[PDB]
């Protein structure tokens, strides 16, 4: 089998995208946060704590007839960016592109944190890193693409991420018409459950490729691209008038400059990243202070390719047996 769905940013920042869900019977379509960065589906539901929706579709499981309470399950998370949910669980049908999957847990919010409340076009999140990191307890439970893979053509997603545009999330094969060149892969560790690599290097504008090692998690999930206090030093300093501030939170620069690309290496290969990919916008509206869109990891403790890297390549999520990588221009 195979699934494709198409995956749209959410606003004109591309803070998130969102992909169409169907939950239930009959199907209940909710609009979920693909995160290779953690492993809990988990919606709005009927069960939601009032004043904590505003605006988002809610999963009503019973209205279904396909759910069924996963007796004694509970869950609970919490994400880098200080966020966090939990409720109880349900097993429902779940389908993705025309992917169907049956027995899916789907995490049912009872309370979630005033950043997902604040945010009316998410409805939950659909985890697709390793199912070590899936929060229900007593019984840990698989991921949508674990429980899918057996199934597929080939045991793959992947994630082709639109700058201002919508893409494409793909599982089971690989579409050959959707990038450029070749896909270069490269190895993966999941000793934490991320899709965790190491990057070759990387270069600032048309200045020339440093060859570093640089480990971190290709993370759907995250917006920007934090990388170690060195890179992003050398990247902002090719641009006039960018500097750290700690009001703000990180490197803004004039709204005036034109951004320098910057490209990262993956094994031999080179993805680059256009400038204008890296432009946040105004720090505040009417601001003429824009927020930079690679930032520092010091204190996250990992380094993290988020989207603005992630949306410059076609992504392949490997999950053969020794899990695996790949990264296409597009």
């Amino acid at each position: 089998s195979t699934g494709s769905a198409t995956t749209t940013p959410i606003d004109s920042l591309d803070d998130a995208y969102i992909t169409p869900v169907q939950i239930g019977t009959p199907a209940q379509t909710l609009n979920l946060d693909f995160d290779t960065g953690s492993s809990d589906l988990w919606v709005f539901s009927s069960e939601t704590t009032a004043s904590e929706v505003d605006g988002q579709t809610i999963y009503t499981p019973s209205k279904s007839t396909t759910a069924k309470l996963l007796s004694g399950a509970t869950w609970s998370i919490s994400y880098g960016d200080g966020s966090s949910s939990s409720g109880d669980v349900y097993t429902d049908t779940v389908s993705v592109g025309g992917l169907t999957v049956t027995g899916q847990a789907v995490e049912s919010a009872k309370k979630v944190s005033s950043s997902f409340t604040e945010d009316s076009t998410i409805d939950g999140l659909l985890g697709l890193a390793f199912s070590t990191l899936n929060t229900v307890s007593p019984t840990q439970q698989k991921t949508f693409f674990d429980n899918a893979k057996a199934s597929l053509d080939s045991p793959v997603f992947t994630a082709d991420l639109g700058y201002h545009a919508p893409g494409t999330y793909n599982f089971g094969f690989i579409d050959t018409t959707a990038y450029t060149g070749s896909i270069t892969y490269t190895a993966v560790s999941t000793k934490q459950g991320f899709w965790e690599w190491t990057s070759t290097g990387y270069a600032v504008g048309s200045g020339t490729f440093k060859s570093t090692s640089i480990d971190g998690i290709a993370d759907t999930g995250t917006t920007l691209l934090y990388l170690p206090a060195t890179v992003v030093s050398a990247y902002w300093a090719q641009v006039s008038g960018a500097k750290s501030s700690s009001s703000v939170g990180g490197y803004v620069f004039p709204c005036s400059a034109t951004l320098p690309s910057f490209t990262f290496g993956v094994g031999s290969a080179r993805i680059v990243i256009p400038g204008d990919y890296i432009d946040f916008g105004p720090i505040s509206t009417g601001s003429s202070s824009c927020f930079g869109g690679i930032q520092s990891s010091a204190g996250i403790g990992i380094n993290i390719f988020g989207d603005v890297a992630l949306k410059a390549a076609f992504v392949v999520f490997n999950g053969a047996t020794t899990p695996t990588l790949g990264f296409a221009s597009k």
